[PDB]
């Protein structure tokens, strides 16, 4: 165990739209597997819907294509077919408000899900506590 516990309240029930307070984009999985971000609140790649493992364990996954969230050996994200082991993340409260996502498999490092002010998808070694691009909140669809 490298990282806290503290858990966001709701739940996985129904799918949603993840906002990064950095930038304000929505997290979007495109069908070629490419992840990213966008403003466009109509983009049919952003609807996203979780479920979890253990506790505190998330599936990330595009309702439109199937796809799960993952993140390879390099911190680059990208979006799979199948789930393997790259593609569960530790969702986390930050802030007393949003939600973060680290990468459960390189937890060790602290690489999280994160979205630049430009839209484009943060490194995993890039990250780290502190930062505006790990925020998200969760938004009904």
């Amino acid at each position: 165990h490298h990282h806290h516990f503290n858990l966001p309240p709701g739940n996985y029930k129904k799918p949603k739209l993840l906002y990064c307070s950095n930038g304000g984009h929505f997290l979007r999985i495109l069908p070629d597997g490419t992840v990213d971000g966008t403003r466009d609140r109509s983009d049919q790649h952003i609807q996203l819907q979780l479920s979890a493992e253990s506790v505190g364990e998330v599936y990330i996954k595009s309702t439109e294509t199937g796809q799960y969230l993952c993140m390879d050996t390099d911190g680059l994200l990208y979006g799979s077919q199948t789930p393997n082991e790259e593609c569960l993340f530790l969702e986390r409260l930050e802030e007393n408000h949003y939600n973060t996502y680290i990468s459960k498999k390189h937890a060790e490092k602290n690489w999280f899900v994160g979205l630049k002010k430009n839209g484009s998808c943060k490194r995993g070694p890039r990250t780290h506590y502190g930062q505006k691009a790990i925020l998200f909140l969760p938004l009904p669809v």
